């Protein structure tokens, strides 16, 4: 994919792609809903995180519609 150092919805979309992805047990996104590398080190600093899986997926924390992703 593309360059950037942006929150990888930037590249999907709401489509997918494979990618490392990680849950926020402080912002309840767990199971099937998580957050892309940039995020979980940027937008949730300091949050209860864990590593999710490697898989198809697009980041939940830049697709949130109130533009709170602090990643772009
Ligand atoms: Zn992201
Ligand atoms: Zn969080
Ligand atoms: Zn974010």
């Amino acid at each position: 994919y593309i360059f950037s150092k942006l929150c990888t919805f930037t590249i999907t979309q709401k489509e997918f792609m494979n990618q490392h992805w990680y849950h926020c047990h402080t912002c309840k996104m767990v199971d099937g809903v998580g957050v892309c590398t940039v995020c979980a080190k940027v937008c949730h600093k300091d949050h209860e995180i864990s590593y999710a899986k490697y898989g198809s997926f697009f980041c939940d924390c830049g697709a949130k519609e109130d533009g709170s992703c602090l990643a772009l």
